[PDB]
């Protein structure tokens, strides 16, 4: 695990684009065409920062309980939110209006994933369920995904097969699903404690996803062979978030240890451990065609340009 065994450090140019001090940030999202970062806060605020002006340009009155999930739906001019009061709230970011809301779940909403081509959102909950909603059909529930036996912390749609998606649960399992069926395709076991995050590698050359757990571990999974291909140790606490960068050959992980770790996406060399002094890390967002990465902490959110 040193220069006699591991390759040369990656060149990783790092510039701070935004530092937005706030109450605890539970989710971030980057807008595909506006220079915008979304953040959802413990205090029930959802904020849109312009990372070119470095100004707060929009906020939404969502509720005064935590909002753990917020995403843009760029093609609908929406921010979709999920709150601890079990409501999905859809806002128009042009008019700032709440255009729709409904009761989605019977406990905290942890996560939202927005279908890229179909009028669907997936929601995941402490009620142990994942639900499919069709905004072309009056936000009616298309599907209830049953099988997790604890909180479903995070869900992500396979960007190479939009009929497939994966879930991370405090039941220590990852499940892989297809939209047509209420029962999982399969379960991936290996984490020793609750799984907090799940992401797909976007490249066609590996059928990989990445997870982080309360066991302090990051794991790389082959979703075809249904095996753990790699365990990455070094985090000193719960791993809250994990992503493959879409434009750089890196993996980015964040932890309640207050660090973001950057690893080489093929060799798994530790490139970087960065504690930006905002206490616990909760969430990371990246954007196809961008070097910008959003990070949410106890003490606010930042955007770093990587490479
Ligand atoms: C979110 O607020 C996090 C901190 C409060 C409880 C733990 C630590 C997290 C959670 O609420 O799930």
């Amino acid at each position: 695990e040193n220069l006699y065994f591991q390759g040369m450090p990656l060149r990783l140019d790092i510039k701070r684009k935004l530092t937005a001090r706030s109450d605890r940030v539970k989710s971030v999202d980057l807008h595909p065409t506006e220079p915008w970062m979304l953040a959802s806060l413990y205090n029930g605020s959802v904020c849109v920062w312009n990372h070119e002006t470095q100004t707060l340009v929009k906020t939404f009155e969502v509720c005064d309980l935590p909002v753990r999930a917020a995403k843009f739906v760029a093609r609908k001019n929406w921010v979709v939110t999920g709150a601890d009061d079990m409501q999905i709230r859809v806002f128009n970011y042009n008019t700032l209006e709440r255009v729709h809301m409904f009761e989605a779940h019977s406990d905290y909403i942890r996560c939202i994933a927005v279908h890229p081509t179909q009028p669907f959102i997936l929601t995941s909950s402490d009620d142990m369920l994942i639900k499919l909603w069709d905004w072309d059909k009056k936000w009616s529930c298309s599907q209830v995904f049953e099988g997790h036996t604890h909180y479903v912390m995070q869900i992500v749609i396979n960007p190479k097969d939009n009929n497939q998606f994966a879930s991370a649960s405090l039941d220590r399992t990852i499940k892989v699903w297809q939209l047509g069926s209420s029962s999982p395709n399969f379960t991936l076991e290996g984490h020793e404690k609750g799984v907090n995050c799940i992401d797909y590698y976007s490249g066609g050359d590996k059928p990989y996803l990445i997870s982080g757990a309360d066991d302090r571990l990051v794991k790389i999974w082959d979703y075809q062979n249904k095996t753990c291909v790699q365990t990455l140790e070094g985090h000193a606490q719960n791993v809250s978030c994990a992503s493959f960068h879409p434009e750089l050959p890196i993996i980015i992980t964040g932890s309640e240890d207050g660090t973001v770790r950057i690893w080489h996406s093929s060799t798994y060399r530790l490139e970087s451990t960065l504690n930006y002094g905002m206490e616990r890390v909760w969430c990371v967002a990246s954007l196809r065609g961008s070097n910008n990465v959003a990070l949410g902490y106890d003490e606010g959110s930042i955007i770093v340009k990587l490479g």
